[PDB]
């Protein structure tokens, strides 16, 4: 069998499928990879190619999938995750700035109610309004134009470019907490493949798949919905997973943030784990420990529940009805 990858055609999907292959490669020289290139949400396309068993792994960002996949496909692999921060872009003029320094009423681009949320709490004297396009048409509205002085978008995304030198600002997670997931890749895969299931388990990689466990459990728990101000940050220092978790109204001046943290082992040994665990959040690791795991999956419900008994649903309507 030839292992066949599918992936969407615009640039940034192109671009991570390419370096997923380059990983599996390394560990598999002695295997053929061919990458397929196909055609408000695109998974399910890429997802019914990979039922119709037209390709064999699709490669995703982290942040794209939803909490509940559909029952047929699984997250088979967590990929290391690179830098998970939000970026600023600025106008050329504003060269050396900062939103801090950026004068009164500049405007902001971001589509992004997590960004434009957290954004409006933490800079008032800015407007933040809706850009519209892909990364290269938004940078040549910033550039062309006079309209935005500034646009908001992930690292991760302009570094897999190679732009990183475009990068004005990284805001740290007290300006603007990250989305879940932000900064990793996921493979999908259908759930009952076994092989395919084995192969791409070598990209795993614990830290992220804990962190990533928690972030997504925290967020699934909230029942929030798509496309709300939910936003988390996550790190592992001491044998300790810590999770923190917000959430806004749309404008930023209501808001909940708590943190907990757990005692969560990093597992360094990779195991021969059962066939009919159930999926974790959509994630199928039958290669980790799924003590850490389940752990991780506790502390974000565990968080997700004490945001909720402070009022975190109230927020969560008020900002899904006023999208
Ligand atoms: C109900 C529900 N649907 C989904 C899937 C889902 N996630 C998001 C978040 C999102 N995605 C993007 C675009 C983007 N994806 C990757 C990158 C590069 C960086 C990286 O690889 O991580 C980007 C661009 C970038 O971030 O710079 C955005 C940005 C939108 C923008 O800037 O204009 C976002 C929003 C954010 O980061 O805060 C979406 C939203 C897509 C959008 O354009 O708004 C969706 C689909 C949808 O909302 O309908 C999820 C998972 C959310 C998660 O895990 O973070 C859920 C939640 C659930 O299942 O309960």
């Amino acid at each position: 069998r030839v292992i066949r990858v599918g992936t969407r055609k615009s640039q940034l999907a192109r671009i991570q499928t390419d370096s997923v292959v380059a990983t599996l490669k390394a560990s598999y020289p002695g295997l053929q990879f061919e990458i397929i290139a196909m055609s408000s949400l695109f998974t399910k396309e890429l997802e019914h190619a990979l039922e119709k068993n037209e390709v064999d792994l699709v490669v995703h960002s982290l942040k794209d999938l939803p909490t509940v996949l559909p029952p047929g496909f699984t997250i088979g692999a967590i990929c290391k995750r690179e830098n998970p921060h939000d970026a600023v872009v600025f106008h050329p003029k504003f060269v050396g700035k900062t939103l801090e320094t950026l004068p009164e009423k500049s405007v902001v681009g971001t589509s992004s109610l997590r960004r434009a949320a957290q954004l409006q709490r933490k800079f008032p004297h800015l407007e933040f309004r809706s850009i519209r396009g892909n990364l290269n048409t938004r940078l040549r509205k910033l550039d062309e134009q006079q309209e935005f002085s500034a646009i908001i978008l992930a690292t991760a995304g302009l570094q897999r470019m190679g732009w990183h030198n475009r990068v004005g600002q990284i805001l740290h997670p007290e300006e603007c907490m990250y989305a879940v997931g932000q900064g990793a890749l996921g493979v999908e895969v259908r759930a009952k493949d076994q092989d395919i299931l084995d192969l791409v388990g070598v990209l795993h990689d614990p830290e992220t798949l804990l962190r990533c466990i928690a972030e997504r459990a925290f967020l699934r728990h909230l029942e929030g919905g798509c496309s709300v101000p939910v936003a988390v940050h996550t790190a592992m220092k001491d044998g300790q997973l810590y999770l923190t978790g917000g959430v806004w109204s749309l404008d930023g001046s209501d808001s909940i943030q708590e943190t907990m943290q757990a005692t969560i082992h990093v597992p360094a040994q990779h195991e021969d784990g059962p066939e009919d665990d159930p999926q974790l959040v959509g994630i199928t690791a039958r290669n980790i420990p799924r003590g850490p795991q389940l752990a991780a999956q506790n502390l974000g419900i565990s968080l997700a529940n004490l945001l909720l008994s402070k009022g975190a649903k109230n927020i969560l309507d008020v900002a899904r009805q006023l999208n």
